[PDB]
C-alpha cells in the first residue's frame, strides 16, 4: 500500500500473511507453514527523466515459537532509471535468468523450484549489479534486456573468503556474468536468458557431484498472458548450476516447466503444472536421475485484490530409490492449503 | 495508528517502545529489560457482510548488543469475519483458554505467568484454526463462543517430526481441541473455557515429571469493568499442562489470578493482583509444591492514549526451598520500573 | 518520512537501503556490503510544554544468504520532554560521550572508529538513563548539557549476571557516569565530555590485556559547520576503555580525529579525514602501539534528499606488524563504492 506520496518521493509499505498448512506423508513436510512477507518500494523523482529507487522485502516464518524464530531479507537494492536510456541497480536481487523462468513460476503455492536461492544468476542472490534496458532505449515497445554481474560470494573462512563469507558451499558463488532478452506483444510473450558464474574453490574441493570451473545456465522461455488465460513454459539446460539434494550439483541437467491457468470472472484460478529436472551424467555411481519431478494441481479463489485462499497438490513423481534416498530429495506428495491477506 | 484506509482496505501500523528495569536480587531478573512490539493489524471489505483481515505482531528486545538481538513473532494469522454468523482464522494465535484467562493479564508488568507461550492452548502457540460467534448470530448480545483445533507442533527430528518441528519439548503438542463461552453485560463478565490436548512422544519420553497421554485446562472466570473500577478473577484446572520449572509439567495443577484495578480521571491506575499456582501430586518426591505465589502491587501513571509510566512490584510469596531450586523457579522479588511510548 | 500526524501524535517511518560494496586486499574486507536500516520516531504532545516520544531503529543486513541473516537494534528507548527544563529518556540509546564525538562521525563510509558499539559509554549501549538540558533552562541559546547514568549489562552466567547478560567481555560494562556540555553559535561549536565506568569481572579476569577498576574517557571537540563548509576535530584520551582488537583493551589510549568538507552547489561533498589511535604501555610485550591510523578520501554525490551514490576510500597508514597480526587488526585499504536510497 502507498502510505506516502509528497514532494517527489512516494513509498509502497506492502506485505501479507500466508496462514499456511501442509498435509504429507512425509514428516519433514507436513504441519504448519504460516509466514508473512513485509517489504517497501521507495521512488524518487530526481529529474523529469531521471528517477532514484530501493527496494527491501523480508520474509518472517510464522510457524516457529518464540524462543527461535527465523527469517530473511529476500531483496534489498538501490538504483537509478533514466527514461529512454535504461536502469542499473545493485544489492540482493533476482538473477536475470529469472527474467524468464519466472514466468512459469506462478504456482498457488509449489513450483519455481528446478533451481535455489542464492544458487549462481538463477534466483534471488548477493551483490547483483544489473543493467536494465526497457522497450529498447523507447524504439521498440515490448523488446527488454538485461545485462548483470554478480560479485564473488565466498567461504567465511581460509582460502576464497569474502567480507559476507558464507561457509554453505551451495550458497558460495564467484564472479558471473549474464544476459537476459524478452520480447512481449499482445499477450504473447518470448525470451532468453544466459548465465555463467564462477564456482569457488570451495564447492569444487569439498568431496561434492558436479565440480567444474563454471556454472552455466542456458534458458528459453515462452508465454501467452491475455483474455483470462495464462500459458507458459520454460526450458534449462545447466552445467555444474542444478542442486541436487545433499549430493552436490548435476554435471549436466535438462530442467522443463510448463503451466496453464484460467481466471474466472467470479474469482476461481485452477491451476494445473508440469516441473521436471532431469539429472544427466551426475557422476558417483548416478548416471541419469530425475533430480524433480511432479505434477501440480490446485486452485486460488480471489476475494479481491487483498484477499484469497487456495489449494495446491503437489502429485510427485520420482521414485522412491537409491538416489533420492542419498540425496534427501522428498518424493512423497504434499497438498498446501492457505489463506492469505495482503496489502 | 491507521496509516492506511482506501478503496476497501485500511491498515493499523502499531507498536511501542518500553524502557524498562528489572531491579531484583536474582541477577538473572535484576537489570535492563528495554523492549518493543511492532504489528500491523489489516482488515478489507469483501462484501457488505464478508470482510478478511490479517494480523502481525513481532518484538524486538532493546536489551541487548548488536552482535546478538533477539526478536520473534507473537502472532500471525489470516481470516475471514461474515456478519452475524462468525469468523475463521489460522495461524499462530491466541489459545481460547486465554479468551477467559486475558481477563486477569492486566498488570503494569507481570501477571499472567501461570503459564506460558507455546504451551498447549492456553497462549499464544503455533498452528490454531479458530472459529468464533460473536453475540450468538447477533441474537444475543454479549454471548460469545469458540471451537478451537491446534495442529500437531511436533519435534525437529526422528518420531514424530514436524515440518516447524521444534527440539523443546516444553514448546511442542499434539491435536488439540478447545472451545470457550463467555457473557458480558453492562460491565459484568463471566466465561468459561476448556482446552484437550494430546501430548507429543518426546514430551513424555524424555524422563520428565507430568507425562501422560493429553494436556488438559479447564478455566472458569469473572470480572467487572465499569465505572473506572477493574476487578477480575480465573481459575484453571490443569493436568499435564502446567510447566513446573525445568521439572517436565504438573500432573494435576490448580491456578488462581484475582485482580483489583481503579483509574483516577487525572490518569492514575494503581493495581493490586494475587496469583497463585499449586502442583498437586507432581511425583519426584514432592508431592504439593506452590509453583507459583505472589503479591502484586504496582501503578499506572497514563500521561494520555500515546504515553505512560508504571511501576510494578512483584512481592515473592513462594520459599527458597529444595523444589524451587531444582525446578530453578525465582522466588525474589523483582521491582518494574517502566516508560512506554506507543501508536 | 512522516506517515502519521494525528490528534495530537507524530510517526517518522524511516530508513534506507544502501548497494554497498568493498575493495580490499584484505579477503575480510572485500565484498558485497549492502545493508539497511529501518526506524520510527513517535512523538505525542501530553500538554503545551510536554512531549513524550519513542525512537526505534534497526539494521537489517543485505549481503548474507537466505539461511542466516544478521540483523540488530541500533537504539530502542522512551523519554519525556518539558519545555526550558529538559528531557528525560531511557533504553538503548547513544553514550553522551557521542554527543562530541559524532562531530567528526560523518564521513560517507568509513570513520567512528576509534571506538564501538556496546564500548561503555562511548557510543551506543544498553541500558542509558540520560536527563538533557537544552539552551540552559531556555536562558543561554546553544548551550546543551547531559548527565548520564548506565546500568550494568553484565555476563550470560555465574558471578556478575544480568538478566540482559552477555558473555562476550568487550560488549559488558558495570554501572558508569557520564556527562557532557557543548556550545553552539553561528555555525561554530565547542564541547567536552567525560565518562567513568566500571568494568566487570570478567573483564579483568579472562587475561586480557588493559585490566582495571574503571574504564575511563575524557573528550573535547570543536566544529565549524556553516556557508557549505564543514570542519571539525575531537580529541578523546581513555583509561581501559579502547578496544586493541582482540588483546583486550588499551591501559591508555589517545584517539584524536579531524574531517574537512565542502558541499557544492549542484551535489557534490568532497570528504578528507585523519583518524587515529595510539595505544600507550599496552602491556604484554608490545609498548606503544597505534591501533588505528588511515587517511579518508572520499566524496558523496546527493541526487536529492532522497539518493545519493558515494565513493569513500581509506588510505591505511598502519604498517603491517607482530601487534597488529596478533590484535586481528586491518592494515589494508580499503575502497567503498555505494548507491544509497533512503525516506
Ligand atoms: C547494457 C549495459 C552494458 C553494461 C556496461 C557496464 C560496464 C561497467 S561500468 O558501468 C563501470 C565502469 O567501471
Ligand atoms: C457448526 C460447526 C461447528 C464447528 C466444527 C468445525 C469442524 C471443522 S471442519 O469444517 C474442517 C474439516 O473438513
Ligand atoms: C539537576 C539535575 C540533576 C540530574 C541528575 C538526576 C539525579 C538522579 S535521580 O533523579 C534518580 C534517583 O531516584
Amino acid at each position: 500500500a502507498e502510505i506516502y506520496n509528497k514532494d517527489g518521493n512516494k513509498l509502497d509499505l506492502y506485505g501479507k500473511v500466508d496462514g499456511l498448512h501442509y498435509f504429507s506423508d512425509n514428516d519433514s513436510k507436513d504441519g504448519d507453514k504460516t509466514y508473512m512477507r513485509l517489504g517497501f518500494k521507495g521512488e524518487t523523482q530526481v529529474t523529469d527523466q531521471l528517477t532514484g529507487y530501493g527496494q527491501w522485502e523480508y520474509q518472517i516464518q510464522g510457524n516457529e515459537p518464540e524462543s527461535d524464530n527465523s527469517s530473511w531479507t529476500r531483496v534489498a537494492f538501490a538504483g537509478l532509471k533514466f527514461q529512454d536510456v535504461g536502469s542499473f541497480d545493485y544489492g540482493r536481487n533476482y538473477g536475470v535468468v529469472y527474467d524468464v523462468t519466472s514466468w512459469t513460476d506462478v504456482l498457488p503455492e509449489f513450483g519455481g523450484d528446478t533451481y535455489d536461492s542464492d544458487n549462481f544468476m538463477q534466483q534471488r542472490g548477493n551483490g547483483f549489479a544489473t543493467y536494465r534496458n526497457t522497450d529498447f532505449f523507447g524504439l521498440v515497445d515490448g523488446l527488454d534486456f538485461a545485462v548483470q554481474y554478480q560479485g564473488k560470494n565466498g567461504s567465511a573462512h581460509g582460502e576464497g573468503m569474502t567480507t559476507n563469507g558464507r561457509d554453505d558451499v551451495f550458497e558460495q558463488n564467484g564472479d558471473g556474468v549474464g544476459g537476459s532478452i524478452t520480447y512481449n506483444y499482445e499477450g504473447f510473450g518470448i525470451g532468453a536468458a544466459v548465465s555463467s558464474s564462477k564456482r569457488t574453490w570451495d564447492q569444487n574441493n569439498t568431496g561434492l557431484i558436479g565440480t567444474g570451473d563454471r556454472a552455466e545456465t542456458y534458458t528459453g522461455g515462452l508465454k501467452y498472458d491475455a483474455n483470462n488465460i495464462y500459458l507458459a513454459a520454460q526450458y534449462t539446460q545447466t552445467y555444474n548450476a542444478t542442486r541436487v539434494g545433499s549430493l552436490g550439483w548435476a554435471n549436466k541437467a535438462q530442467n522443463f516447466e510448463a503451466v496453464a491457468q484460467y481466471q474466472f470472472d467470479f474469482g476461481l484460478r485452477p491451476s494445473l503444472a508440469y516441473l521436471q529436472s532431469k539429472g544427466k551424467n551426475l557422476g558417483r555411481g548416478y548416471d541419469d536421475e530425475d533430480i524433480l519431478k511432479y505434477v501440480d494441481v490446485g486452485a486460488t479463489y480471489y476475494f479481491n485484490k487483498n484477499m484469497s485462499t487456495y489449494v495446491d497438490y503437489k502429485i510427485n513423481l520420482l521414485d522412491d530409490n537409491r538416489f533420492t534416498r542419498d540425496a534427501g530429495i522428498n518424493t512423497d506428495d504434499i497438498v498446501a492449503l492457505g489463506l492469505v491477506y495482503q496489502f
